[PDB]
């Protein structure tokens, strides 16, 4: 697996003030971050701007979850002690080389990942919220916890403590995949199969855009980000 072709578009969405999520698209290295808290956009901004820089200076296994602990802590030194918490969320891709243990997924928080392979849609990453939490536990299936009270309500995030435990692991993926990355407005409300429709139009950027369209048109309760890429 090595990148084909890859698109992102964030959205604001027509109901939130503004917009806290954050992504980057980079060479192998792909992130979104959902921002929280009355400066998550600082938080979010924040974090993807360490991971870039420290994997860009250590671009390998160690220096991404190395990059992710900076990103934490330069969250943390900058936000740590207004009134009140903010923080992001973090998923990240690196479309690593064979010699560099392939693709690795590191994710804390609640924007998933999912993979694309024969008109099949498959999330890959654990939620790391309440609702997320009993999935993972298997007490409740995904569509059991759709409407769940508690889904918005994270169990780890970034940039709120000096000490993070981000899932980190290796990509069971291949040539003519497609992963998506995104923030938790893309599934907010919207038709399951609209969405997968719109996450297999042939053209990354085309997929973005309609991914955006989906969610709003569904409503736009949140803001919407979303990075696509196809392996080839
Ligand atoms: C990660 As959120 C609580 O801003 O959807
Ligand atoms: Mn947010
Ligand atoms: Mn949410
Ligand atoms: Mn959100």
């Amino acid at each position: 697996a090595s990148v084909l072709s890859a698109a992102t578009a964030t959205d604001q969405g027509p109901v939130r003030e503004n917009n806290q999520d954050a992504c980057l698209a980079d060479g192998i290295l792909y992130a979104v971050a959902d921002g929280f808290g009355a400066r998550g956009h600082h938080a979010s901004a924040t974090a993807l701007k360490t991971l870039s820089a420290g994997f860009a200076a250590a671009p390998d296994r160690d220096g991404l979850l190395e990059a992710v602990q900076q990103a934490n802590l330069r969250v943390f030194e900058l936000l740590g002690d207004e009134p009140t918490v903010s923080g992001t969320t973090l998923t990240a891709v690196a479309v690593f080389e064979p010699g560099q243990g392939g693709p690795l997924v590191v994710n804390i928080g609640d924007s998933p990942l999912y993979r694309i392979r024969d008109g099949h849609m498959e999330q890959l990453t654990d939620d790391h919220s309440v609702a997320g939490e009993l999935v993972r536990m298997g007490e409740i299936t995904r569509h059991e916890a759709r409407w769940h009270p508690q889904r918005h309500l994270l169990t780890r995030a970034l940039g709120i403590g000096p000490h993070i435990g981000p899932d980190v692991f290796g990509i069971d993926c291949g040539p003519g995949d497609r992963l998506l990355i995104s923030s938790d407005g893309l599934f907010a409300a919207a038709d399951e199969a609209l969405i997968v429709d719109a996450a297999t139009s042939p053209d990354p950027q085309v997929a973005v855009r309609r991914l955006v369209e989906v969610a709003n048109d569904a409503g736009g309760s949140d803001n919407t980000t979303v990075v696509v890429i196809d392996l080839g």
